[PDB]
């Protein structure tokens, strides 16, 4: 009994594979505008945040400030906002970022007494989540190429330095491949 | 391996447990109006078809003309459409009407080559989900009394008079006990 398959397949098959098509298209158009602007440019690929306990708030600048709100991405209806990272104040990145939503429903369900589902349960599956979904982007066309998990375990942290090393470890395999 | 756990504990945690509170109430106050206008009584309960076909259509009419869009539940933001149930031209009960929709998850995985889910696969899970729902629903608090799932395979049929036999057997028992 493992409620990750079918969050995974579900959160692929009914919301990734119908928006990612559209994403690399909107971000261009943007980036045409962001670039003339503030010579910035938004990396191409959905940044899709993996919290391993579960929690995901309602902004993410809550989750830490150097994560700073910038625009909505226009459509080609689905919503999708644009982050700045900051450091030391400075812009350092700007990506299209989200929390991966079934991650709430294992947060929830640890809540919810008569699921009998503990919090070590709720890690177990929320490995599981991430790594069936990996191995679905896998095999995916495109899709895999269109987005990037970022599963992390905050201790008992910086969540824009964990962006940011993404984003950064992105451009290195642009520009050398 | 079976996607229909984690289909059926999101479709309640993230949806019918948010929903199902408010209902009640939506439809008791759209009643006091239906009642007054055309002496009709929405049933209670919300009614939740889950075609093991997994055969989701974009409007009921389109599955059985016999089934008619009457109206939109206002809210106390969720949309839920009212539906009568004719026979023979008649208006012969009404009620909130719709699909799981994690069955379209189903049949979408079904012509996905790369899951490798058979239509065999297919049914085998649409009858988990089934199953799996109502044994949530059972244990839940209040929840299981606002909904009814209704369960059936099309040979190789009129959904309205599925749908009509369900209404009556819950008249039936409200008066009975
Ligand atoms: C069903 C897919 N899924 N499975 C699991 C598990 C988690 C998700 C998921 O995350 N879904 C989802 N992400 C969305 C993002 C936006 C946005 N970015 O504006 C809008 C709607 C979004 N939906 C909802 C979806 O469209 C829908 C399904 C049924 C009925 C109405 C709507
Ligand atoms: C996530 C829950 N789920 N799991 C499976 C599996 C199927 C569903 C499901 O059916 N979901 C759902 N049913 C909805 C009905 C309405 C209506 N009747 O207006 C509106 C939104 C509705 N959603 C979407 C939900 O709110 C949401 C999730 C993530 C992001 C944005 C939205
Ligand atoms: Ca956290
Ligand atoms: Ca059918």
């Amino acid at each position: 009994f493992n409620v990750a398959h079918g969050l995974a397949w579900s959160y692929y098959i009914g919301y990734l594979r119908l928006i990612l098509p559209e994403l690399q298209a909107r971000i261009r158009t943007y980036n045409q505008h962001y670039n003339n602007l503030l010579r910035g440019a938004v990396s191409q690929r959905l940044y899709i945040l993996l919290p391993l306990d579960c929690g995901v708030p309602d902004n993410l600048s809550m989750a830490d400030p150097n994560i700073r709100f910038l625009d909505k991405l226009p459509q080609q209806v689905y919503s999708n906002s644009i982050y700045e990272l900051l450091e030391n104040g400075q812009r350092a990145g700007t990506c299209v970022l989200e929390y991966a939503t079934p991650l709430q429903t294992l947060f929830a369900m640890s809540q919810y007494s008569q699921a009998g589902f503990s919090r070590e349960d709720r890690l177990e599956q929320a490995k599981l989540f991430c790594r069936t979904l990996e191995d679905i982007l896998a095999d995916a066309p495109e899709s895999q190429n269109n987005c990037r998990l970022i599963a992390y375990q905050e201790p008992a942290f910086s969540l824009s330095q964990e962006v940011l090393r993404h984003l950064r470890q992105e451009e290195k395999e642009e520009v050398t491949v």
